[PDB]
């Protein structure tokens, strides 16, 4: 294994020759440990609070979920704690019959996904334009430096020789350039999956990439129209740690559809940075903080470019395999059998595969499946054997599905169908309100001015106006924040890193105009394009549903906050200064 990872370790060991040592009391059990060197401690035990959002959400000062979200440890202690809990495990190898079905399904799936699209390399200019349309940060300075691109070229020459010298995953500027260079090279070889939307619903059938949060509920409602059993949405316990060496070899099959120059670079990413990997992790010791150099041959590196797409692929594959078991196509004897009959698997894929993909909504490890009947509930042999063990449920207990798409959890949300005053229906995203408020009350980092803090607050308020307008407390709090923040100040930073976020709230355009564009004009499930001319006509959840989903409506502390909110708005206004504000209440 040193033949692939040795050069990377040699360069780390040489760079840190001063403090390099082999800590014999290292905590790694399933990862190969190579050594340690001293570093400064990174991260914090708590998260900085957004004073603007906090001052305009007083009733949630006394809310347990809101307090918990403000915590979140990122220090070397936090890193070690999380590592021990999930990351330091071994997934048992799937049985020979399971490996055979997975291989047949993977080959068929890749051919289906590549029926109209051809893979291609992504470029320096694509990467640059992406870094630029994210910040104005140090990555934008690196991308603007020609010396960064020369290091990239030197690493690619090693990759073409089947070698790696600096692509290390992290759990002066030379180490930063090497990290960003590693990410660019991965982007160059596998970025086409995201850039060319291989996991769009049109291209993948099950996928939802590029759809956006506001379309997910409509997609779940369309799946509900398909004849069959209940809708199942089982959570896998730490999906990324369950990606096996067999999953990685099935994912690699996409290289067969690539041009030879692309294939060579993609093969280098697969073989040297996915199927073999070198990881840096901080650890507190009595003498200070150390960086550990570890390695392994499986699992998914969570921060990588290919993660989302490759998790989506393997989950689509795994769910088709589970659907086959439910239908009686795969038996317990088949999974144990190395010599299992390939014909019935092929016949099912070529005659039913696409129809079976249409019964699903898959986003990374998140899945919703509507099988042809409920035999699926108890079809767990292949799912557990592939290593995709469901979270917090005995291994052999049947899955519980839903007969109402509105109760189905998907991508941290559930979705409600609303009837507008004019009779039109909307399908809206929703989650426990405390999670929305709790997140909005967290600022990103330290040394942020009241201006930057107020602008992130505005970003959260405007996201609420567009996605969560149907929640009484969030429309009220959103109006309060937008009233306290100067009208012409542009929302800054980002409310989420979610692939489902299209950030339509990152503007100074009127939120009702933006609402109309998203929910009426551009909405393909809105046949009648009549615009909504007033927020008074923008609906809310039924009062009982709003309360079931965490609303404080009907409580006195809430009635008091609603009554006294102009006072809190004015307090924020007086501390911001003599700017142009607008009254939204
Ligand atoms: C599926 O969409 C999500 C899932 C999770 C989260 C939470 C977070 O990332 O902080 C946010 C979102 C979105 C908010 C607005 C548009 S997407
Ligand atoms: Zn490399
Ligand atoms: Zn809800």
């Amino acid at each position: 294994n040193m033949d692939v990872i040795g050069e990377r370790i040699k360069r780390i060991k040489e760079e840190h020759n001063s403090t390099w040592h082999y800590d014999d009391e290292n905590p790694y059990k399933t990862w190969a440990y190579h050594g340690s060197y001293e570093v400064k401690a990174t991260g914090s035990a708590s998260s900085m609070i957004n004073g603007v959002v906090k001052l305009l959400t007083k009733p949630w000062d006394v809310v347990p979920m809101v307090t918990q979200m403000a915590m979140t440890d990122t220090t070397p202690f936090g890193q070690q704690r999380v590592f021990k809990e999930k990351v330091d495990t071994r997934t048992p190898r799937p049985l020979p019959g399971t490996r055979k079905v997975m291989e047949i399904t993977a080959e068929w799936l890749w051919r289906t996904l590549g029926r109209n699209k051809r893979p291609r390399l992504c470029t320096r200019e694509e990467f640059t334009k992406k870094v630029r349309t994210n910040a104005a940060d140090s990555a934008k300075a690196a991308v603007e430096d020609e010396e960064f691109w020369k290091l990239v070229d030197r690493e690619r020459e090693l990759h073409k020789l089947g070698k790696c010298g600096s692509c290390v995953y992290n759990m002066s500027r030379a180490i930063w350039y090497m990290w960003l260079g590693v990410r660019y090279l991965e982007f160059e070889a596998l970025g086409f999956l995201n850039e060319d939307h291989w996991f769009s619903r049109e291209n993948s059938y099950s996928g939802v990439e590029g759809e956006g949060l506001h379309k997910l509920g409509y997609i779940l409602r369309d799946i509900s129209k398909i004849p069959g059993g209940a809708m199942y949405a089982d959570d896998t316990a730490g999906w990324d740690t369950r990606i096996t060496e067999d999953d990685l070899h099935n994912e690699e099959k996409i290289i067969q559809q690539m041009d030879p120059e692309h294939r060579q670079l993609a093969n280098a990413i697969f073989k040297l940075t996915y199927q073999n990997k070198v990881v840096k992790v901080q650890r507190p010791t009595p003498t200070g903080t150390v960086m550990d150099i570890i390695s392994r041959k499986d699992q998914r590196g969570s921060g990588q470019v290919g993660t989302y797409g490759l998790n989506t692929f393997t989950n689509m594959e795994a769910q088709l395999v589970r659907q086959m078991e439910g239908e009686g196509v795969l038996t317990k004897a088949d999974l144990e059998n190395p010599h299992l009959l390939e014909k019935k698997i092929t016949q099912w894929l070529e005659t039913k595969g696409v129809e079976r993909l249409k019964r699903m909504a898959i986003s990374g490890d998140d899945c919703v499946v509507k099988p042809i009947d409920d035999r699926f509930a108890n079809a767990l042999l292949a799912l557990n054997d592939m290593g995709k063990v469901r979270k917090d449920i005995p291994q052999w207990q049947p899955s519980k599905g839903w007969h109402d798409w509105q109760q189905v959890p998907f991508c941290s949300h559930h979705f409600h169908e609303l009837i507008m005053k004019d009779g039109r229906k909307l399908v809206v995203p929703c989650r426990p309100q405390d999670e929305l408020i709790g997140r909005a009350r967290i600022s990103q980092g330290a040394g942020w001015s009241l201006r930057e803090t107020a602008c992130l607050g505005k970003a959260y308020a405007q996201m609420w106006s567009l996605m969560y307008f149907h929640r009484r407390d969030l429309r009220l709090a959103s109006n309060a924040i937008c009233s306290a923040v100067p009208v012409h100040w542009v929302p800054t930073s980002r409310t989420t890193w979610s692939i489902h976020a299209h950030h339509q709230w990152m503007t100074t355009e009127d939120m009702l105009t933006v609402w109309n564009r998203v929910w009426i004009e551009e909405n393909p499930w809105m046949e009648d394009k009549t615009p909504v001319t007033t927020w008074e006509n923008v609906p809310y959840l039924g009062k009982r549903e709003d309360q079931w989903c965490g609303s404080l409506i009907g409580l006195t502390s809430r009635a008091t906050w609603a009554q006294n909110i102009p006072t809190a708005i004015q307090q924020v206004r007086s501390l911001i200064g003599n700017e142009e504000f607008l009254d939204y209440m």
